[PDB]
């Protein structure tokens, strides 16, 4: 087809312009990264605890924080967090490690109208976790670079895949 | 940690605050209650019929009423419902019993512009199942008592989530 | 009881008023219709591709392109696409064909702010195969007429529930 072959032409040029625009940064805090395409994990072992930061670069933007005591690894605290804008924490569960679905039926605290009090504990307890507002703000830049990747990877996906033929 | 054992003494202090201020309620009807955390089932055998409702207490809040004709166990009618507000019927279909989702292929009738006279109906068809205004503003304390001792609970499991180790 | 059977002799009325008022269009391009309940799928095979166009009558309305190259069968271009109001992309991304679920962490491109000569090249490449606004007129009145007669069907449904015992 010839828009197929001018659409190919047109992908190869947005390839050479968006590598040469331009790496990952780095998170303070001894995190190790895991990459699975868009979603990325920030795991950190740390006291008797394993604390994973996940969140996934398609998507107001997100992340979820899993507490783990190693003594008890059936019941995780899992913080969704909100980043970007503003910090801030939205909502706060138990769930259980490994599910396949957040199990609808167990208590969510949805932070709304959350008294200041409680809510200004569990910001303490993020950040004596290294999820502080430094974190929030280095996790912008990693998120970002980290969407242009998969994005220039998406570029290439997308003219291998009108190319062939 | 400092922080730790703070917020473990203030969520001590929430706990005796909140058990303070105090239980559940019942529905008119002779229905019989089953919780499963934050999901309550609400349940009559009237005459070859099954009437169900369920609601969670986590989430503009809703319930669901099954309609089961003991006759064909298989096909359920469902209407989802509001309450709290207003009363009033979302949507209706027809379901698979004991699926674990909704088949997204089954006809759902929005009641969005719904002509009224379909709409009194179905509200009727409810009343006569014993789900009136009655049973919703019954509902709206179940839901606000069962809200209270859920996340009564969930302090307690934070308390002993943050005490460990 | 008095309400059922009052119900049931509305049914019937509404049911006539609505076969009376009365089928499925056609679209031009040489596709081949599946129906299954409230989801329908337009298929094409053509050029070493097969196109198909599923949209769900039950729901903004949408509908999904997914292009197979039959080269390698796992990986399919998927559009998402609105239409009636506006014809036009919303996302598109690679899944693996015949998966239970979106895999979530394959890039997903949002047009929301898209580069005008990206979004246009992708529509010149739906318009290549045969999903043009041409296309996109036909599919309104399809759904239209398709959703017209499952809800003539619930009603028969519901009015053969209300009536049994």
């Amino acid at each position: 087809t010839d828009g197929d072959k001018a659409f190919v032409d047109f992908l190869s040029d947005e390839i050479k312009e968006e590598r040469k625009i331009q790496t990952l940064p780095k998170m303070s805090g001894g995190w190790e990264l895991e990459l699975n395409g868009t979603e990325a994990k920030l795991v950190r072992k740390v006291a008797g605890e394993k604390i994973t930061v996940t969140f996934n670069i398609n998507n107001t933007p997100n992340f979820v924080v899993e507490v783990i005591k190693n003594d008890d690894g059936k019941k995780a605290l899992v913080l969704d967090c909100h980043y970007g804008d503003i910090f801030s924490i939205r909502e706060v569960s138990f769930q259980s490690t490994g599910e396949s679905e957040w199990k609808d039926t167990n208590y969510t605290l949805n932070t709304d109208s959350l008294d200041w009090a409680l809510y200004d504990h569990l910001m303490d307890f993020l950040a004596d976790r290294g999820v502080d507002n430094t974190f929030a703000d280095e996790l912008v830049e990693l998120s970002t670079a980290l969407e242009h990747q998969e994005y220039i990877t998406f570029l290439e996906d997308l003219k291998s895949f009108v190319k062939s033929q």
